[PDB]
């Protein structure tokens, strides 16, 4: 039972807490580390802390050396959000989350337990067919070694990337920011076991006395004006997938789209904020949207869609799927426990706690409308992921 | 559920018949239909059916041309060792897809076939062990459906179809002789086994109705025995790169079956041509089982080192290795989606067989199943290293 071995991985080590380190800087931030540059949320954060903070971002990467900033760059530049005066406020940092210390030696670790101010921890492995042994190092021990920086030598603030993904599906009244962990057994994937524990390790060091404070995003999708998205992402494939077979399904769920600019100014903005140390924010589209609406979107764009059952259209996919390596890859995703016609469940969320908290600020979530998936179809297309449509 | 459609499946149409069809060709062979030429065990065929007759091989292909077909083939078998250019005038490349109706033919194209042909070796088929069996309906069922229609049309001629020893029950007390008749569907797993059973279930129905069949069972094919010639996106190379790489292998259970390819394609052209075959069905395995640990043997043997768990906790030591590793997390998928039976701590399970009935019908053909052994294991492993796909030993 994989529900015994994440229960042991929960437990937080007892040394890791304030101890001795000496406190938390009251000043503003110097110097930060970002986990996850590489990837599309963390673009969008780099970019974001770059413009809202003055701090020297040090960014944690994979690769083999000088070679980390190539990986930056090249990565915000394929979201159209690098400029050569991001250069001198980025600091890559050769690591893996998922070794101990974060792939550094004892002496880099030390020095680097002095230099940083605050963590922003967004690394993580996300995906959706691997059981959660594969995600227990990056996910599990990377989020334990982000503590263990947290706590060594200053005390770190952490703001920490989680996910809704880690309360229970197939629930009706949506869950509040405030209503505590469940258990692990509620949980199907490996993906969302392993964000389970990490947020468990996280409400430990917490409850210890390290500043913290935990976002939980939704669905993110594409920023709202450029339209700059993720092509691997499940949502993009699975667009793809409608369109080129020509026929969607029919779902009761309600369905959210939180863009990435929102997601990141709400990181920033509520990291920002004293009120949000020790709290949890449901960072989703306060507007939720139905099946069929997003469909009519689409084929206003020009896309033709066919409405079929979600059973009969997964059906359809298998079919395809002998047809296109692309199709089938999809069809892996689809094919695991939600499979019945009315869709595949999923989370509802109430945001209240964080419209309060961003209230104030000029972080407002774009509403999902037909204006914004042309936004988004239209990047696809001139970026070549999708076929204009006739 | 699944097996209904199967079921609803498993009915061969009835204006597939005899009838008014011109009786088979009781003299020489003149024109062979050959499915699946541009896949593994289809090279081997079409080699041996080259060798061993006269006739003109006719190799459905999907291409965008005819000489792109041949191109197709050409390279296929050249992946092998197993080109020669007097075989290109031998073969007649067609351009059709199995899960098409008629094989993706026109009305016309379709009975001129039914005009030329005079046997029938259908063995091309979709072989995906994670998709599910929606996906394999078209090649597999409709497929075979088709062939059976080709076989009826205007002329009756004798089919050779390629089954696969995994239409058969898992964990039987008994290795299950060649006679046993067809289980349920309900306990076949994954959508591969499932149409395999399926196509198995029309062939028969034909056959009941008259059509001169032979059914052909393989167990798992492995590389050819000298010169250890072997398609690199197989399953069993896949596992084996994998233990290599990660240095450490699964305890199973379970008895092996390694059938090398130039065994299956011989007894396949072999039993073919004996009249005593039709309506009979065949186990091309290899007679002598062998063990997990004795492979394991095999390959230290040839410079390989191999930490020897448990299945499950070998299991989850890929499950660790795949975070960084594609191709093991590919692998890793096809090991997650078998059943909890056999993801236990033996692992999986895999059937067993009896070749009795092809021992006898292969008395004397100088044609019998190599023995697997460090030297099999040597030809092999040398093979992939020098292929490339295996970086060599020490
Ligand atoms: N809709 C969404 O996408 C949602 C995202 N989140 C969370 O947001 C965060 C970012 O997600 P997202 O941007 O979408 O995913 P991405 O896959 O695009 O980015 C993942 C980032 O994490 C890095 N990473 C993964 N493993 C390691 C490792 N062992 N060592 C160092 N870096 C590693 C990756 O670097 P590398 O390039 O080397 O792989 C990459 O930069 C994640 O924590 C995710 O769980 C939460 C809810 C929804
Ligand atoms: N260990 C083994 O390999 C075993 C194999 N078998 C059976 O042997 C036969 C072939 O196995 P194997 O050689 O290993 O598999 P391969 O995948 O190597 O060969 C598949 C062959 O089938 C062709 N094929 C698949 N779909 C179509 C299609 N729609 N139209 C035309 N051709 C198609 C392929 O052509 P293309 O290249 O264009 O895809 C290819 O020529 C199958 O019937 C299999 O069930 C049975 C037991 C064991």
């Amino acid at each position: 039972d994989v529900t015994v071995e994440m229960e042991a991985d929960a437990v937080l080590d007892a040394e890791i807490a304030l101890g001795k380190a000496l406190p938390p800087v009251t000043g503003a931030l110097r110097t930060i580390l970002l986990t996850g540059a590489t990837g599309f949320l963390g673009a969008f954060l780099l970019e974001e802390l770059c413009r809202r903070t003055d701090a020297r971002i040090y960014c944690l990467v994979r690769s083999k050396t000088q070679e980390g900033m190539n990986r930056i760059r090249k990565n915000l530049e394929s979201y159209s959000l690098w400029n050569e005066a991001l250069a001198p406020r980025i600091v890559p940092v050769r690591g893996d989350i998922g070794q101990p210390l974060l792939g550094l030696s004892e002496k880099e670790f030390q020095r680097l337990s002095e230099e940083i101010d605050a963590i922003y921890h967004n690394g993580a492995l996300v995906n959706f067919l691997y059981p959660y042994e594969s995600m227990r190092a990056a996910n599990v021990l990377g989020t334990r070694e982000i503590l263990r920086l947290a706590t060594r030598t200053r005390i770190k603030p952490l703001h920490y990337v989680s996910t809704v993904s880690v309360l229970p599906l197939g629930r009706k009244a949506p869950i509040r920011e405030d209503e505590p962990l469940e258990g692990p057994s509620s949980l199907v994937g490996g993906y969302a076991q392993s964000k389970w524990v990490a947020e468990k390790l996280v409400r430990e060091a917490s409850r210890r006395g390290l500043p913290v404070t935990i976002l939980r995003p939704g669905r993110v999708t594409g920023h709202s004006r450029t339209g700059a998205w993720n092509t691997d992402d499940l949502v993009c494939r699975t667009l793809k997938g409608c369109v080129r077979m020509g026929v969607a399904p029919s779902v009761d769920a309600l369905l959210d789209l939180t863009p990435v600019d929102y997601v990141s100014s709400a990181i920033v903005d509520l990291s920002m904020r004293p009120e949000s140390i020790g709290q949890t924010y449901h960072l989703v589209n306060p507007q939720f949207v139905r099946a069929d609406e997003m469909w009519n979107y689409m084929r206003a764009f020009g896309y033709g869609l066919r409405v079929l059952p979600y059973d009969q259209w997964l059906s359809e996919l298998g079919s395809a799927a002998s047809s296109d390596s692309e199709l089938g890859d999809l069809l892996m995703f689809l094919q695991q426990v939600d499979r019945s016609v009315g869709g595949p469940r999923m989370v509802v969320c109430d945001s209240g706690d964080t419209l309060k908290a961003l209230g104030g600020t000029g972080t407002s979530c774009p509403s999902v409308d037909a204006s914004l998936i042309s936004t988004y179809l239209s990047s696809l297309v001139h970026r070549g992921f999708l076929k204009a449509p006739e």
